[PDB]
């Protein structure tokens, strides 16, 4: 690897993810590869997550990806279908942004009763967000994968319940899987999905960029789509009178791989945490009878491994030097790398090189390993930690705000919360600065004034340039 | 209720049982259903099982853009011309015109074999072996049946890359194995392994290997799954090649092989299985196996049935059954029964009050409907064992109405006799397209396809004897038939 994360950081993104065989071109704009080694982070998360919602009464379905006209716009940069070979449709159809319009007039067909409530319904899919802006792979993209939870529920306290429990999952995704810290809050007026009450939502921090990107979203929909589509059951109470279904929606995307790129990745190439990979421990072995049972020893602790539930891969091939395997399981990210050396190997012993620290270190011919995995994880994450308890600060005035906006970090300020407010600040700043969340959790607690002055503060509220 | 007959009208009660069992819900574009959780846990199932066993083969999954550009599109012959009018193009983002129309993918080829060819540098970069689970659309007129043939259809397509010819033809017929055991191990449907006729095989491949089943239903016969050998085809058209240095001066180009399975796996377990009560599950891939249900209903009495049904709820999840306690207030038993008897449930489970303070049960079978009273300490192994019973007893009843419909036949009289009896039929035959046109245009006065060339067909093939048509000596022994 070549490029610098310091220097240059569009480029030692694109030869990052790259190099490490995780993205490859198309040859259409925004629309990227996802090979084994990134799907396979994807894949990881979503064990996780689909096991996470199960729990909670989720089940898992598939709608069509074409929306109809009427459809779409009983409420744009849609892709619209319009011909088949050279012949126009009677009508073009459009291809999903995401599912609210194909789902819920299935929701109002299947609720009669407050019997027919709750309906729980999540599917793993992909979406199409034709924009013209500048795209960047995982980040932000044209078409990309994610997973999209749709519920209906007959009281509100339900749904705001489901609204903050899947927002700690998403929470859990980031902090657990990719040892990646976010901050929860809520979107402000301006912000917020039009089509709901609240967003909820997850806010990372990306240094090398100084900038926040949201990693997941989970809306309390209200009666807003229930009145919209007629997803109404008969009052238990009341003959003859109709309520609306409450409604939450929520969604999380491949972007989390671009982000535990970008927080996690260094000079050397992309850093695997533990929990989402794909190998964990890559084996390299560093007298003819000597060779083979070098080999041998190295399939030993192969099978050990795998015997200890422990993402494993023995790189055996002839044909690379163990030198090259070094530095290609590097680029990867590879947590630990199992050196197996004769002399060690007579020794009875073994060298271990985390690729977090590089901390070398020699051990005894299991336990350990798994001991180190850990710490792994703990490292990355207590690291990011620091960077974001570094980079996100208080300031009481727009001067002291824009200050430390301008030396590339987000700052929690007193907001009046606003939209003509949010505007100036966005352009005052001036990218400029916008809206991340109102944290559940602010730093330090709020009479005080909004930083435009003419109106008080309802909430800190945290802002920062932005993905 | 069910009330339409799978013996008159198959089309509406295919209709009925898939919207009833909640497996499939309509949507205002034609050719394009809603895959409900009913439905969608079997296609997950199928998944499980094929993502464990491809794994075991090396090959590792991916996803790729669902978009081709019109040049990556009409680069190559990469397919027949014939599909031109079925590829569906992105005009437009909003309001603007798009430069260049985009295509949606009706499979994949165009997509990732130009990044195979990046990939392959060397000898070293062989294999590859990449599959994804994506969906794809084909915007044919045909009129669309659910599962069975629709405009947008989930699937898995697996492309692979070798060095050599063996490597490639031994992976082949592992996959064509796989899709042989997601039909006959998962859904207790039998299938007929073969190679596709010339006329019949992916033009672009040098041969094409498939599964075929019967539903006698309908006496048709359908595609259940397929595995490519493509050869050296595509690698000469898009140039994934390497160089061996012990080979100077020649080029190398990757053999490759391509493989799908759709969600017309459920289809055909809904055409085969089913009956005029509903759906049948194969246990292997119901979502519930078990529905524990409480029958006969004082306050005391009503609070311990509800407990034991739950008991019983316990005891299944703790050895691995999967099960649902139906304890809605708002329904009757009787309407419980006949609802999840619609879903095709293979075990209900009964539990009465009399049957609670007897430590017994009543477990009810979906595909014989006959009624079994369980003691309760036997609920673990008993129904377990029913399970595997069910799943048997589906398989080899479709097995025996297989070798009863599909007959072998040495002459155009016999062969257009028993096909006009509702069957299929493997016949002497010459190979070519100019006489398999022939035998379908003569047997519809729709006419017969052929399935496939069946690797153990039911009788070998006489030597000097000649194909149906009597012009050429027969090549092989092929089975024919009306298909979907
Ligand atoms: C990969 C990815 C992700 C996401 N978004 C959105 C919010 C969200 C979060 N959190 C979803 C709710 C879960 C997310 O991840 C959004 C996108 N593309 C786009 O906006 C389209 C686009 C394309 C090119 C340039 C500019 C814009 N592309
Ligand atoms: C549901 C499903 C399945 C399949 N096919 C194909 C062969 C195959 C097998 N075996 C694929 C290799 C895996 C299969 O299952 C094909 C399709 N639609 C279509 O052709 C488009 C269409 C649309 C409306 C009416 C008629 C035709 N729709
Ligand atoms: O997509 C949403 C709302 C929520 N849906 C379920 C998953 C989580 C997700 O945030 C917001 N959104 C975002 N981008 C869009 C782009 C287009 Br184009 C359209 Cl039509 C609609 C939308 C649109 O509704
Ligand atoms: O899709 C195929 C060949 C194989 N691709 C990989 C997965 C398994 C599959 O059988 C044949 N086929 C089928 N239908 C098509 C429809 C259209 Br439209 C186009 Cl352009 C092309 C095709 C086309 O190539
Ligand atoms: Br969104
Ligand atoms: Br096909
Ligand atoms: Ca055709
Ligand atoms: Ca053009
Ligand atoms: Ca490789
Ligand atoms: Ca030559
Ligand atoms: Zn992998
Ligand atoms: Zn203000
Ligand atoms: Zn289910
Ligand atoms: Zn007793
Ligand atoms: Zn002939």
């Amino acid at each position: 690897l070549e490029a610098k994360k310091e220097e240059n950081l569009a480029d030692w993104y694109s030869q990052v993810i790259t190099k490490s065989e995780m993205i490859e071109y198309h040859d259409i704009s925004g629309c990227y590869i996802l090979r084994p080694w990134a799907y396979a982070i994807w894949e990881a998360i979503k064990d996780f997550f689909d096991a996470e919602i199960k729990k909670l009464g989720v089940e898992n379905c598939y709608f069509p990806m074409f929306v109809s006209q009427s459809a779409l716009e009983k409420e744009p940069e849609v892709a619209w279908v319009t011909r088949s070979g050279k012949t126009e449709l009677a009508e073009p159809i459009a291809i999903r942004p995401t599912s609210e319009t194909v789902m819920y007039p299935a929701y109002a067909k299947w609720v009669q009763s407050h019997r027919d409530l709750p309906i729980k319904l999540n599917q793993w899919c992909n979406v199409v967000r034709w924009e013209f802006k500048h795209p960047q792979p995982f980040l932000r993209t044209r078409e990309f994968l994610w997973q999209e939870g749709h519920s209906a529920f007959a009281t509100m306290e339900e749904a705001a319940e489901e609204v903050l429990q899947i927002l700690d999952l998403y929470a859990q995704v980031y902090e657990e899987l990719l040892a990646i810290p976010v901050v929860k809050g809520r979107k402000t007026e301006k912000e917020k999905f039009a089509g709901g009450d609240y967003t909820t939502t997850i806010e990372a921090f990306i240094s090398a960029s100084g900038r926040a990107i949201q990693g997941g979203t989970s809306h309390h929909l209200g009666q807003n789509f229930s009145k919209m589509f007629e997803i109404v059951f008969e009052d238990p109470k009341i003959p003859g009178e109709k309520q609306f279904a409450y409604q939450n929606s929520w969604g999380l995307t491949t972007r989390t791989i671009g982000v535990m790129t970008m927080v996690h990745g260094d000079n050397m190439g992309l850093v695997l945490p533990p929990r989402v990979a794909c190998v964990q421990v890559v084996i390299i072995p560093c007298s003819e009878e000597d060779k083979e049972a070098l080999i041998a020893k190295c399939n030993d602790y192969r099978r050990r491994l795998l015997s200890v539930n422990i993402r494993v891969r023995a790189d055996l091939r002839d044909n690379y030097s163990p030198g090259w395997k070094f530095n290609h399981w590097e680029l990867k990210g590879v947590p630990i790398r199992l050196e197996v050396g004769p002399r060690d190997m007579k020794s009875c012993q073994f060298v271990a090189v985390r690729r977090d620290t590089g901390e070398k270190l020699t051990v005894a011919e299991e336990t350990k390993l798994q001991a180190i995995l850990e710490d792994i994880q703990v490292t990355l994450f207590t690291r990011a930690s620091e960077d974001l308890k570094t980079h996100m600060v208080v300031a009481n005035t727009m001067e002291d705000f824009q200050k430390i906006l301008d030396s590339g970090k987000i700052v929690q300020i007193p907001f009046c919360g606003e939209i003509d407010c949010e505007d100036w600040i966005k352009k005052t700043t001036a990218m400029g600065a916008k809206s991340l969340c109102i944290p559940f959790k602010p730093l330090c607690e709020l009479g005080a004034k909004c930083v435009c002055g003419k109106n008080p503060a309802k909430y800190y509220t945290l802002f920062g340039r932005s993905y």
